[PDB]
């Protein structure tokens, strides 16, 4: 916090952030999926809330804002790597981990900006226990509704609805390893193996541990993809405060990513 | 490596069930009024994290009891007085003109913890109207406790601390000490322990952002830990473990009355 204060000349505000966003190319009526690091911007008067109102101010109710709202805490611990756990636990976890509930389940590894956004009124969340998304504005409903359990990031997912709407991805202080849209590139190219997975859901107002199948998604290659993608000079770059940001068409990068994965 | 440590220091995973046992053996029970302060990590590894702890509390207290937690948002306060991290005066007036108004369902808390962030978003959980020192509550007296908080004297005789007092309710500390024990700020108000300062914050007055100036105590938890140590000598605090976390259950009137008397004796 001390550092963030020191590295900032004047405070970022809803107004400054809003300028920065417009200079960069965000505009009224656009569809955008947003990924962010709050600290990278520098000190902000209002933190997470300011970044959310600024996005809202620029895009407006006639535009649409989406953000990933992933809750991997709820996943089968068999496959747990980041931190791992003893096999005696596994079956206890499956039998006791609380079911997914849109309004309730916290995100993990998404950031304060996402935590703040998902609790806003009129912001709606998709129905996936592990790979949900939240959306606001004009196509909120259409984007978040009827996500399939299997293939969370596939052709029945919000990623594809953003694709069909020819929308944009915005990266604030983060690189391609956070660019969830490229998962759809994975699916479309068959980049990863399938695995049997599970999660807890409310089936008939009744907790149930549901097994189903998904890709072993891997953002390991995303950064590489992004570097080679940017050689085409189709990404807009500029600062929000101190943060290096990026604005691109989602179709652009998803299509590049599909072709890239195949070329291997 | 923290998540790693927490896992390593845990024998079997904490769950809604285990946490609920521990609460009951400690003395939490149906129909009780309780203000809860916590460190999630202190418990050890929990299947479901914050959500587990929240459900466990509801499971024990039930809709016939009441749960309260502080939902403070000091981010929104006049930067003149900022100490923890400070900011150049050139900013100060900009901050007052631009920092977003408080909104109960919107404004994140600062320094309260994941358990509070999770709690305040639960349905049926209602939050008081203060832009800096709000509280959130659930169950039988949720409404009565959180309603009509005065601007000035946030933690005073028009605050939720007092409503908890009148109800003869409890304080629960999970993995945290008396420096987190917000109730004692009533003791401060009752005893006149701190100076009064002209403060401000941004509110929605008529669907309209307004910077409001008003007056409060310069509240100081610096002495709480000392107060707590001397308080516990009377042996009226119940102690026990939730997972790995050393916990404490006491009657709020007990500690607030001791605290009022303590502060005066000086
Ligand atoms: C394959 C896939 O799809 S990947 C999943 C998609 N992922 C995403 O979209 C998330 C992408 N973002 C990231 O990965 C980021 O690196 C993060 C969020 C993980 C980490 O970024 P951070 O800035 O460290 O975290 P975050 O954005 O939550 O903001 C919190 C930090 O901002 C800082 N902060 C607090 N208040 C303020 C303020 N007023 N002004 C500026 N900074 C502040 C604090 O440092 C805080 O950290 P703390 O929680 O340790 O106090
Ligand atoms: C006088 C007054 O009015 S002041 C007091 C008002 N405030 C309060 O009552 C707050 C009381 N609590 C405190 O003071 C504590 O020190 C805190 C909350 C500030 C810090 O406690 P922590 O345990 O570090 O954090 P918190 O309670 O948010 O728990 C989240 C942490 O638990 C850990 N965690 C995450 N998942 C799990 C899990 N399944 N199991 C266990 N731990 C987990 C993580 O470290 C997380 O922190 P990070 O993810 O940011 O690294
Ligand atoms: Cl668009
Ligand atoms: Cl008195």
């Amino acid at each position: 916090m001390n550092d963030i204060v020191a590295s900032t000349q004047l405070p970022n505000t809803i107004k400054t952030i809003t300028n920065d966003l417009r200079k960069l190319g965000l505009k009224k009526g656009m569809t955008v999926i947003v990924h962010s690091s709050l600290s990278s911007i520098g000190w902000i008067s209002g933190g997470a809330v300011a970044v959310v109102e600024a996005l809202m101010e620029v895009i407006t109710e006639e535009g649409t804002i989406i953000m990933p709202t992933q809750s991997s805490d709820l996943s089968d611990p068999k496959h747990w790597s980041r931190p791992p756990v003893p096999e005696e636990w596994w079956q206890i976890i499956r039998d006791n981990v609380p079911a997914f509930e849109p309004h309730i389940t916290p995100t993990r590894a998404m950031g304060k900006v996402v935590e703040c956004f998902r609790t806003y009124p009129n912001v709606v969340r998709s129905n996936h226990p592990l790979g949900s998304f939240a959306a606001w504005g004009r196509h909120a409903e259409e984007i978040t509704v009827n996500q399939s359990l299997s293939m969370s990031l596939g052709e029945e997912s919000p990623l594809r609805k953003i694709y069909d709407l020819d929308g944009y991805i915005l990266l604030i202080g983060v690189g391609y390893d956070s660019n969830t849209s490229v998962g759809l590139s994975e699916v479309r190219s068959g980049a990863c193996e399938l695995i049997k997975v599970g999660a807890p859901i409310i089936e008939n107002g009744e907790r149930v541990w549901k097994e189903f199948v998904d890709m072993d998604y891997d953002s390991d290659k995303f950064v590489e993809i992004g570097v080679e993608f940017e050689q085409k000079g189709t990404v807009t770059m500029g600062k929000i405060g101190n943060a290096k940001c990026r604005l691109m068409k989602q179709r652009d990068i998803v299509d590049f990513g599909t072709e890239w994965f195949r070329k291997k």
